[PDB]
């Protein structure tokens, strides 16, 4: 599962529209939150040992930035192998409006290859 | 509790105190949970709201709010082990806040003349 | 908690609050109560110190905490309901404080801009 739309645009034009579950989000952003745990030093505590409470105020914002980047990029990618889509040159992604703890939705405009003439 | 008492300067005093970092994440966790049973997300109902949510956007104002409410008690908590009390109204004086870390901070005022 | 939302200029906005006066009564009439228990002045046993002791001791301090405090929650409860995220820390403004009185303040911040 994973909410694919394919569209026709014009000529070799094709857009696909992909829509990522809140808790996908959420699951990423916490595992990439941890990560990032691992990296911070404060004081008062050995590297790594930071409350989540304090990564997250922080860092949030850019992780969550990261992580919906990563995921338009990913289930792009799985999306055309299962949808058997051959992009030519690169794709461009016009993301949505992304609201806090919602699901998300963008679109990715590309040309395929025609059929090889031979 | 670590308390510091200046005293003197025409029944001026002054009180630096200083808290733990843990005692302020623990607060600052309560609250925030506080909050994630109160905010309300769209198309979202199990449960309440992931902390990684509600600390990313309301962790800054919690976090002041909870750096005010607990200079306030520990200053009360401070002048009851010190069997002391003002007379005038305290003027709290901030040191730097570093997130994650120990707080400092002092509290003028003065008390009632005795003998 | 009476609540009032408005633009100021440019991504700046105030929030108007007003705390009941019983709200702050009943809220330093709790902390007193835990105040007492705490105190071992004047030569009572802890816990026992007179509540007129307690309240003409500490109970100035009470109410200053107590006010703090209400600003504080009654500040975040009114941005979850009102859906607006400040930018960055809010500033309280306060009114003026008229003993066993309602309560005015005002908190000011910046929200941030429009993705667009």
């Amino acid at each position: 599962h994973m909410q694919v739309s394919v569209e026709t645009t014009q000529g070799l034009g094709r857009r696909v529209t992909i829509t990522i579950a809140a808790d996908s989000i959420e699951t990423a952003v916490k595992s990439e939150l941890v990560n990032v745990a691992k990296k911070v030093r404060i004081d008062g505590f050995r590297k790594g040992k930071v409350p989540m409470n304090i990564v997250a105020q922080r860092y949030g914002a850019s992780v969550r930035q990261d992580v919906l980047g990563d995921l338009m990029s990913r289930n792009f990618i799985d999306a055309i192998i299962k949808e058997k889509i051959n992009p030519a040159g690169a794709p461009t992604y016009v993301p949505g409006e992304y609201k806090l703890g919602e699901d998300f939705t963008y679109s990715v405009e590309f040309e395929v290859y025609p059929e090889v003439e031979l």
